[PDB]
């Protein structure tokens, strides 16, 4: 519990002092967590991996969200278990999705 701050509220600057990003919400449906996701060019939102899209994936959902989802909060970077998380079956090569994360700082094993 700590609220305390007052400055002139710009729309253009957004820095946090953690290692997560938080998307405004853009899914299509109900997607659990632990899991890649995509995000957008044009609605710069944050939605499910598709599962064939080569690269697509950019981050981790850390929390389970869905369409009715107004914030994700998905990782940026890090190592993550492979063996815990949820790959999409559209994924028919195991290489494909090992090397979803292709061009990001995310390493995964």
């Amino acid at each position: 519990t700590s609220k305390e701050t007052f400055t002139h509220y710009q729309p253009q600057g957004n820095s946090d002092p953690a290692h997560t990003a938080t998307a405004p919400g853009g899914l299509s449906a109900k997607a659990p967590a632990m899991t890649p996701l995509m995000l957008d060019t044009s609605s710069r939102k944050l939605v499910a991996w598709d599962g064939t899209t080569d690269g697509a994936a950019v981050g981790i959902l850390a929390v389970a969200a869905d369409q009715t989802s107004t914030t994700l909060t998905f990782y940026k970077s890090g190592t993550f278990r492979y063996e815990d998380v949820l790959w999409p079956e559209a994924a028919s090569d195991e290489t494909k999705k090992r090397t979803a994360f292709a061009g990001t700082a995310i390493s995964i094993v």
